[PDB]
This record gives structure tokens, sequence and C-alpha cells, in this order.
């Protein structure tokens, strides 16, 4: 009833490929055709700050889009408008593409910083392959690299280049790291950590501009470098959802079945604005998780309109050097319980955030092993002895199965 042949989808990332892939294996064999602006075979975004800012091979990081047949991607093309009454979309080729089923899944772009508008000394943004190149032809040892922003993606990179030779500054305008999606007690160990192998971390400053190769900071300081890289986060890519009247803001809002406002219009992955069914508020999820998980659930109920809508808990991981850091559902509730010793030796430990004893958040610092179970006590809003929780004898992996 809802599908309708032919199958349109803009953006050809993570969401797009495996909502694409899972219209196939759910057993739609109609027209598929995707639009992507990038010339690139689909490709993954975590190695970028990564294993491929270090090794630089591209072919290690392609999306696997065998699960996907008989779909034409028109690489390198960008969407201009959508006619919503006339089921059409304008390509930038001038092509134009009729469609049943219109999916949004055109991502987010890295917020630029006003204030380096006119630089006149290298400031890049790390999103694209494209990005990831530009910035690994500057990561000379012994190079200055500023990074603006302290996010997962910003850390990530001032780990690489540190392993690099690469002397790091950041300025973040908050008083921790990671402020968006992370409890404050892993906040505090990740900047012990950076701090400990060199990085030049700036806390409650903000950039004003810049002057010759020098960045100039809001306490009237100055830090010189041969290259800026900011991270200060994502704005959704929804100027065809806007411009079309579909509902937006900084995100295309959506339902667990992924539609928007406009008939026969769906969207997923970085550019919606969605239910965290943990806090019941809408946010825009930034996370490989949800892109994979929300394209899989909307191409399911598409299908098979029995299935059920969109229900996954929010979770992401990063990799910052020495530290494998994993984080699921909400960063804070009226209880953290720890789990070993927060220490720079052997880094190791589990946290747990509780409210009224149930469990709505966890995090686990090299411990992959606790954090599987973790988030299938997350899933159920389990709530466990938290003695037991404390307790470094109990086996998690347990607790999960006797619920
Ligand atoms: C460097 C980096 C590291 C990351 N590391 C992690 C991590 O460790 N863990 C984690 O959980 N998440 C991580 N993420 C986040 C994760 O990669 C994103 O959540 C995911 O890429 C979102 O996928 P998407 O398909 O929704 O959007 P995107 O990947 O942005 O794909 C959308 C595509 O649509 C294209 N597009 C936009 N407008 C148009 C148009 N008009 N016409 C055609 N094409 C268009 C875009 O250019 C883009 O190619 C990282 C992201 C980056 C950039």
């Amino acid at each position: 009833e809802a599908l309708k042949a032919p199958v349109v989808v803009l953006g050809a990332g993570l969401a797009s490929v495996s909502f694409v892939a899972e219209l196939r294996q759910a057993g739609y064999q109609g027209l598929i055709t995707v639009v992507g602006d990038e010339a690139e075979r689909p490709y993954d975004r975590p190695p970028l700050s990564k294993d491929f800012m270090a090794h630089g091979d591209a072919e290690k990081i392609r999306l696997d889009c065998k699960r996907a047949p008989e779909v034409e991607w028109l690489l390198g093309v960008t969407a201009q408008s959508f006619d919503p009454q006339a089921h059409t979309v304008a390509l930038s080729d001038g092509r134009t593409l009729p469609y049943g089923t219109l999916v949004l899944a055109t991502g987010a772009a890295p917020r630029a910083l006003p204030t380096l508008q006119g630089a006149t000394m290298p400031v890049h943004t790390l999103r694209t392959l494209e990005d990831a190149r530009r910035i690994q032809a500057g990561l000379r040892p012994q190079s200055r690299l500023l990074i603006v922003g302290g996010g997962v993606i910003g850390l990530e990179l001032a780990a690489t280049a540190r392993t690099a030779g690469v002397h790091v500054s950041l300025v973040e305008t908050q008083p921790r790291l990671m402020s968006r999606a992370a409890p404050a007690t892993l906040a505090d160990f990740v900047a012990r950590y950076h701090a400990a192998q060199g990085v030049d971390l700036r806390f409650e400053r903000s950039v004003t501009g810049s002057v010759d190769g020098v960045v100039l900071l809001d306490d009237g300081t100055r830090i010189a470098a041969d290259m800026v890289v900011v991270g200060i986060g994502v704005l959704a890519n929804d100027a065809l959802a806007r411009a079309a009247g579909l509902a937006c803001d900084d995100g295309i809002f959506v339902d667990a079945y992924g539609r928007t406002t406009c008939p026969d219009v769906y969207a997923l992955g970085d550019v919606t604005r969605q239910r965290n069914p943990l806090s019941g508020r809408f946010e825009r999820i930034e996370t490989w998780s949800n892109a994979q998980n929300q394209g899989i659930a909307v191409a399911r109920h598409l299908v098979d309109p029995t299935a059920p809508g969109y229900a996954e808990l929010p979770w992401y991981w990063s990799d910052q050097g020495a530290l494998r850091i994993q984080v699921a559902g909400l960063a804070s509730g009226d209880e953290e319980i720890v789990r070993g010793e927060v220490s720079l030796d052997a880094p190791k430990f589990t946290l747990i955030e509780l409210q009224k004893g149930r469990i709505v958040g966890a995090t686990c610092v090299n411990n992959a092993r606790d954090f599987a179970p973790l988030r299938r006590l997350l899933a159920v809003g389990a709530k466990p002895d938290r003695a037991a929780l404390a307790d470094p004898a109990t086996d998690l992996r347990k607790l999960a199965a006797a619920v």
C-alpha cells in the first residue's frame, strides 16, 4: 500500500545502502535508483578519523552493496529539488526521476566556524573521503594542528595525529570534552588520557578570528597552527525537504516508520530528527548504528506493514588511541555505578547509568565483552541489584540471560 514503485533514494551513504539492501532482502523486486552527490563507491565514514587517516587505503572502507542487487547508483549527481505533487526529482545532470516512494538519506554536513570565514590559513572539516585525504596531505610529523571542538571525531583525529608525530592543540567552548553524548566521568577520564599523550587542551575557550597563520581566542590569546580542523558538529542536509514543504528543524521530522509530513516521502539516518525512546524527546541521532538500523527498520516496514516501527536504543563507539570507547543510552540518570578502576594504567572500566533503579545508559572502555549484555539490559529497562552491578564478581552476560 505505502510501498509504491519505483523507489528513489537521495544520498548514497550508510543509511541509503542499508535501506536498499533491506528492501531487496525483504523481497521488493521493483526499481530502485540511488542518487549520490559524491563521485565515490559508497564508503563508511568511521575509518576516516581512524585507520584510513593512519594508512590511506580507500579500498578497505567501501560499503558492501552485495545485499543490494539490481540497484542503479547515480554517483557524482546532486538532487536539486523534488516535486511531491508530480512525484519527480530534478538532478544536476539535467535528468528527472519519477518516484512512487522517495527516501531522503542525505545525512549532515560539518558546521562552519563563522569567525574563521576568510581565514588565510588551511581550515578543513572532516566528513568525506576527500576531506580525509586533504587533512592527511598536511599531517606532516612536527606539524602543528589545532582542532576546534572536543567531540569524538576531533578526539579521534587528535589521537591519530599524535600517533603520526603531529603536535595537537584542541579548543573546546564547554568545560568538558564530548559534551553531546557522554557521561561526565568518561569525559573527565578522556581529557586526562589526551593530556597524558601530549594534546594541549583548552577548555571554556572560543575562536574569535585568525591572522597570518595564528588563531585568536576569546581569552585574548593566540595559537599558531599549520592547519585548523573544525569539529563543532554537523547540520542536517535538509534543504530539499525544506524547499518542498516538509516539516524540518535542522533535520527532517520522522516518525518510527520513517514518514515525513509529505505523503510518499520518507527520511532516514543523520538527516532525521526522531524520537529517542529513552528520553521520550525528538533528537538528531548522529550515529553509525542509527543510520544502519533506522534504514533497515524503515525498509522492512515498507515491504511488510505488519513489521514494527524503528525501536532500537541509541549507541556509538569511538577509537581514541589506546581507548576503545563504547557508549549506549543516556549520559546520566540519578545514579552512576563504576565497575573497575578509572586509571591511565591499562584503562579498563564500565559505567552504568540508572534512573530509579532502571538501567538507562552504559559505557565500556576497553571492555567490549560487557557492552553487549549491558545493551540487552538497557533494551528491556532492567532493574538489577545495584550491589551486584558494582561487585566485579558479577558476570553481566549472566544477568542479561536471567532477564
Ligand atoms: C570522520 C567520521 C567518523 C565517524 N566515526 C563514527 C564512529 O566511530 N561511530 C559512530 O557511531 N559514528 C561515527 N560517525 C558517524 C556516522 O558515520 C554517521 O552517523 C553516518 O555516516 C550517517 O550516515 P547517513 O547515510 O545518514 O549520512 P551520510 O553518510 O552523510 O550520507 C549522505 C550522503 O548523501 C549525500 N547528499 C547530500 N545531499 C545530497 C543531494 N542533494 N543529492 C545527492 N546526494 C546528496 C551526502 O553528500 C552524502 O554522501 C562518524 C562520522 C564521520 C564523518
